[PDB]
């Protein structure tokens, strides 16, 4: 184990966990390019939302300068969740934030939607998880697309992110990415900093990206 438990989480964490990963909606396009930027580390992408009633843009968020250069100017496609709060940088007060969740647009289209295999244990003991569970169109996925994808299943059948009150009965948890040409990424389940979506999503702000192709997820919860 040695992983965090959920008692340790504070007051509005848990309820913001649940928030982003149950009743949030997630920003989801195909086609989008942008040399804009706020600061260094960031691209600006202007009207990016067009039926949004409080927002217009979306500011992207990534660990350095060196990752920007690699989408800024290109075609890029983007998954991931958003937060309003403590977010600034393009048109005041209709501005939305994101950490990473960008990958290169061309030719990254699987023919097929790829569903990504689940393996679930809860107290050791396994349990099915259907295979329309996760997936993706993408060859190179970021691993929040299908981190959001897991967790909310996780929500839905284990209330993952209730209090203990609500029958929230996970007390301990880790999602695994595995892949087979490259090292597992892995995040404890509640080892979120902060209690706010401006530090929580930023775990996704390395825009981890992993070969969809033949990889598949494992996920561990514990109830005590
Ligand atoms: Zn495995």
């Amino acid at each position: 184990k040695d992983l965090r438990k959920k008692s340790e989480l504070q007051g509005t964490a848990l309820g913001n966990l649940k928030q982003i990963y149950y009743y949030n909606e997630k920003a989801k396009t195909e086609n989008k390019e942008s040399h804009d930027q706020f600061l260094q580390h960031t691209i600006l992408f202007k009207g990016f939302f067009t039926d949004h009633s409080w927002y217009n843009d979306l500011l992207v968020d990534f660990d350095s300068k060196d990752i920007v250069d690699k989408y800024k100017g290109k075609k890029v496609d983007l998954y991931g969740a958003y937060y309003g709060y403590q977010c600034a940088g393009g048109t005041p007060n209709k501005t939305a934030c994101m950490y990473g969740g960008v990958t290169l647009h061309d030719n990254n289209r699987l023919t097929e939607e790829k569903k990504v295999p689940i393996n679930l244990w809860l107290d050791g003991k396994q349990n099915t998880v259907p295979l329309e569970t996760v997936k993706t169109n993408k060859k190179n996925v970021t691993v929040q697309e299908l981190d959001l994808q897991a967790r909310r299943y996780l929500q839905e059948k284990y209330n993952l992110y209730n209090s203990d009150v609500f029958d929230g009965k996970v007390q301990r948890g880790l999602i695994v990415f595995a892949t087979s040409t490259e090292p597992s990424v892995n995040y404890d389940l509640f080892g979120a900093q902060g209690q706010y979506s401006n530090t929580l999503l930023r775990i996704y702000r390395d825009n981890k990206t992993i070969n969809s192709e033949n990889m598949h997820i494992d996920i561990y919860l514990y109830t005590s």
